[PDB]
C-alpha cells in the first residue's frame, strides 16, 4: 500500500554532490506557474499537454508542457477545465516536431476547476512539521484554495518558506546534509520525496522534476507533513 520510509543508506547527501545547489535553490526561490480555469490547446508527446499560460510575472513565457507519467492521464485532463500549479525549468526543455514567444516545462500540478474550491471561498491552512536531527524544531502553515491539491503545491510552498527561514538552499552548498518531505493521508498512505540532489557534479533539474509526473493529489483539509532533516556530518 503506502511508501515504507527511507532507509539510511539510500537519501541523497549533500556532501557527495559536487555541482551547484544554486540550482536546486532555484526550482522553489519565489518559482512557480501557476494559472486558472485553463484548457490544454496542444500536445508534444503522448502523455503531456501544453497549455496558453502567461509568465505574469517575469514575461518569460506564453506557452507551458506540462508532462504525465502516462498516456492514461493526459487523456483524463486532455478536454477538462483545470488549474495549475508546479516548478517549472528551461534547460532541456523539449517542444516542436521539427517546428511545432517563450516556452517553459513542467510535470503533473494540474486539478479539475468544478468542486474544487471552499464553500466559504475561504483557505486552507496546512500544517508542516520540521525535524532536525529528530527533533521537532519548528512548525509553521502554508494555504491553498484547493480541497483536493497537489502533493506538488504544497511541497513548493514549503520549501520556499524553508529557504528562507532556514537556509534550506544556498548557492554553494546546504547547511544540511539530507532531507526528505514525507506525506501522511486520512486513509493512513504515506509518500515521500528526497530533498536533495543526485550525487555527482551536475544536477540535472528536468530529471528531479520528474518525481511530480504522477500528479499525485491529497485532501488539503487533512493531510499532515513532515520535513525529516539531518546535519548529521555537519
Ligand atoms: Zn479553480
Amino acid at each position: 500500500e503506502s511508501q515504507p520510509d527511507p532507509t539510511p543508506d539510500e537519501l541523497h547527501k549533500s556532501s557527495e554532490f559536487t555541482g551547484t545547489m544554486g540550482n536546486m535553490k532555484y526550482l522553489y526561490d519565489d518559482h512557480y506557474v501557476s494559472a486558472t480555469k485553463v484548457m490544454s490547446v496542444d500536445k508534444f508527446l503522448a502523455h503531456d499537454l501544453i497549455y496558453n499560460i502567461s509568465d505574469k510575472k517575469l514575461k518569460n513565457y506564453d506557452k507551458v508542457k506540462t508532462e504525465l507519467l502516462n498516456e492514461d492521464l493526459a487523456k483524463k485532463y486532455k478536454d477538462e477545465v483545470v488549474d495549475v500549479y508546479g516548478s517549472n525549468y528551461y534547460v532541456n526543455c523539449y517542444f516542436s516536431s521539427k517546428d511545432n514567444g517563450g516556452k517553459t516545462c513542467m510535470y503533473g500540478g494540474i486539478t479539475k476547476h468544478e468542486g474544487n474550491h471552499f464553500d466559504n471561498g475561504n483557505l486552507q491552512n496546512v500544517l508542516i512539521r520540521v525535524y532536525e536531527n529528530k527533533r521537532n524544531t519548528i512548525s509553521f502553515e502554508v494555504q491553498t484554495d484547493k480541497k483536493s491539491v497537489t502533493a506538488q503545491e504544497l511541497d513548493i510552498k514549503a520549501r520556499n518558506f524553508l529557504i528562507n527561514k532556514k537556509n534550506l538552499y544556498e548557492f554553494n552548498s546546504s547547511p544540511y546534509e539530507t532531507g526528505y518531505i514525507k506525506f501522511i493521508e486520512n486513509n493512513g498512505n504515506t509518500f515521500w520525496y528526497d530533498m536533495m540532489p543526485a550525487p555527482g557534479d551536475k544536477f540535472d533539474q528536468s530529471k528531479y522534476l520528474m518525481m511530480y509526473n504522477d500528479n499525485k493529489t491529497v485532501d488539503s483539509k487533512s493531510v499532515k507533513i513532515e520535513v525529516h532533516l539531518t546535519t548529521k556530518n555537519g
